[PDB]
DNA sequence: AGGCAAGC
DNA sequence: TGCTTTGCC
């Protein structure tokens, strides 16, 4: 109903490929319709948009991201994420929990992997004495996208990275069946290894880890010792 | 530009 | 397992 999200699924619905939308459906394990646009071009259509409409009031943010977040395409989804990040500045730790509506809901690693290390990566770099209200209970909720969400808010710090808590949540998670979640592991340990190797490489050798987690954690570094 | 980052 | 195509930085 908002005029911005109106004008924008008419603009999609006009740009749409139907020869992509099958196989771009079929990427995501076929959980999402897709009108066929992949992210440049997506890109380009919010921007016309924008250049008509303007960027609304920051009071419609959340209403804005709500309604894309009803649509049925993965694209509007995905343009909620690129319209939130042009309301960075207004994004704080009150948001947390519209944070963890989105990522439980219509959940896929393309939309939680978008939502965590960038915008609470920054809250929390902002608001460290929060972690423990929110982590802990992620971590316990056995869902797994808020799991992986534990796991991957520190994933672009690199010398930021607060070691003791990674590594506490990664303990708290490393017994996971859930593919996910060792490779949200595996991600994270090889991502920090190129800031830390000599930690990582100590922690895996002392701490067990599935294989998956293990193996993608030390991809890099292994030839180095 | 190009290296590094789910699907099967 | 190690290649795919596309996306992030
Ligand atoms: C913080 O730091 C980082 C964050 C990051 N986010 C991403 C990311 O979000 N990715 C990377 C890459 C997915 N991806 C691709 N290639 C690889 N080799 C990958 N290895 C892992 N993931 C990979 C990817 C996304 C997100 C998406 O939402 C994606 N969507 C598609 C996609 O939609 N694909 C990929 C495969 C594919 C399409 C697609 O549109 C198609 O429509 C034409 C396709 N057609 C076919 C065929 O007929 S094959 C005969 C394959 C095919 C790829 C994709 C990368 C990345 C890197 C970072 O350092
Ligand atoms: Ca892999």
């Amino acid at each position: 109903m908002h005029p911005f999200v109106k004008a924008l699924q008419e603009h999609f619905t006009a740009h749409q490929n139907p020869e992509k939308a099958e196989p771009m459906a079929r990427y995501m394990k076929n959980h999402f319709l897709f009108l066929g646009i992949q992210t440049p071009e997506r890109r380009q259509l919010l921007k016309d948009i924008i250049q008509i409409h303007t960027l609304p009031d920051q009071k419609d943010f959340q209403i804005i991201i709500r309604e894309l977040w009803d649509l049925p395409e993965r694209e509007f989804q995905a343009a909620a994420l690129d319209i939130m990040q042009k309301y960075k500045k207004h994004i704080n730790e009150t948001h947390i929990p519209f944070l963890e509506e989105l990522i439980v809901t219509k959940s896929w690693w393309d939309s939680v992997d978008s939502i965590v290390p960038t915008f609470l990566g920054d809250i929390f770099l902002k608001h460290p004495e929060l972690i423990s209200a929110y982590i802990p209970k992620w971590i316990a909720s056995d869902n797994i996208w808020l799991q992986r969400a534990a796991i991957l808010f520190q994933l672009k710090y690199k010398q930021k990275m607060d070691e003791e808590l990674l590594f506490w949540i990664i303990g708290q998670l490393h017994s996971s069946k859930e593919f996910f979640i060792q490779k949200a592991i595996g991600w994270v340990l090889r991502e920090y290894a190129k800031t830390n190797p000599d930690v990582v490489w100590e922690y895996v050798q002392n701490n067990e880890l599935a294989p998956l987690s293990k193996r993608e954690a030390i991809k890099h570094i292994k030839q180095n010792y």
